[PDB]
């Protein structure tokens, strides 16, 4: 109970939206610490609800666990304020979404993020699959920047049809191979530098396109190396989709080799941080004991 702060609504202020998301509206805040003159950049998400004292229990049992997580790649719940409508804080992430992200420099990342992004996301997904914690709501718009070397997951464990397995459409059957499904579409939502997946099909027919055996088309950039792997988490039975810890080693033998596996206009013009600015980014934005970049 000592990994979760419980707030007052003096010592913390919004002062701009940044977005909306499951439960409420998130905004970026300033944490003002009690007797102190510094203000401390944070992201507080207001539920969109009013709240009793009883409900608040089923939200501090929840928000207990969704701050006891430690892994570099999962985002940790910090704080929570418990004003009629609760108000939850975490870590501020100043480079916005994976999915805003790779919009905004398409055609411009180059393949050696794009790789090393798919091993960090299912690192903190094999993450939680060892907490025994199922996210359900795996999407490029739920992977956070911190830097462009390091992303992190956020808002696990609490309909977004075209993100989800078919026996979670189907049968509301949430897993971690269910869970792998949805990697699969994130890691095509990358792919294609944000594009919506079966955009134009209306919500109802998804899992008439599923059970006829159809799935989302191969990336450009993408080998048919990577598209398999796609694939392979979009099939039909949950146990026959690799498993997380499969996707780490895989995504990272393809991350040794970055060129042989996407193929990308420029991609030599590019490149990850020299040593010199990945010590840099990490002085000031990273202090975090994160594993490393391949
Ligand atoms: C009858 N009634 C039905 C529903 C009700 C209820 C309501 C809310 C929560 C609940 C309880 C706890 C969390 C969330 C949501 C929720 O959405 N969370 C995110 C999360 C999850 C995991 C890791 C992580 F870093 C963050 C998250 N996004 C943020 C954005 C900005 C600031 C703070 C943020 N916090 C944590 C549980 C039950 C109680 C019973
Ligand atoms: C994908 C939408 C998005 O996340 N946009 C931005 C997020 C910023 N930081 C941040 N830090 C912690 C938590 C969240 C967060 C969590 N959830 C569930 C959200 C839902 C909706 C919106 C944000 C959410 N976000 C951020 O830092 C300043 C900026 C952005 N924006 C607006 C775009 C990114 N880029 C232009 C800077």
């Amino acid at each position: 109970q000592a990994l979760l702060r419980i707030l007052k609504e003096t010592e913390f202020k919004k002062i701009k939206v940044l977005g909306s998301g499951a439960f409420g509206t998130v905004y970026k805040g300033l944490w003002i610490p009690e007797g102190e003159k510094v203000k401390i950049p944070v992201a507080i998400k207001e539920l969109r609800e009013a709240t009793s004292p009883k409900a608040n229990k089923e939200i501090l049992d929840e928000a207990y666990v969704m701050a006891s997580v430690d892994n570099p790649h999962v985002c940790r719940l910090l704080g929570i304020c418990l004003t009629s409508t609760v108000q939850l804080i975490m870590q501020l992430m100043p480079f916005g979404c994976l999915l805003d992200y790779v919009r905004e420099h398409k055609d411009n990342i180059g393949s050696q993020y794009l790789l090393n992004w798919c091993v960090q996301i299912a690192k903190g997904m094999n993450y939680l699959e060892d907490r025994r914690l199922v996210h359900r709501d795996l999407a490029a718009r739920n992977v956070l920047v911190k830097t462009p070397q390091h992303v992190k997951i956020t808002d696990f464990g609490l309909v977004p049809i075209k993100w989800m397995a078919l026996e979670s459409i189907l049968h509301r059957i949430y897993t971690h191979q269910s869970d792998v499904w949805s990697y699969g579409v994130t890691v095509w939502e990358l792919m294609t530098f944000g594009s919506k997946p079966y955009d134009g099909i209306p919500a109802s027919e998804i899992s008439s396109i599923l059970e006829k055996g159809e799935r989302l088309p191969q990336p450009p950039i993408c080998t048919i190396d990577v598209y398999m792997i796609m694939r392979k988490c979009w099939m039909i039975d949950a146990d026959s989709r690799p498993k997380f810890r499969e996707l780490i080693i895989e995504f990272s033998k393809m991350a040794r080799d970055p060129q042989r596996y996407l193929v990308i206009q420029g991609d030599e013009r590019m490149h990850l941080p020299s040593p010199t600015d990945s010590n840099f980014y990490r002085a000031l934005m990273d202090e975090e004991d994160m594993d490393d970049v391949v």
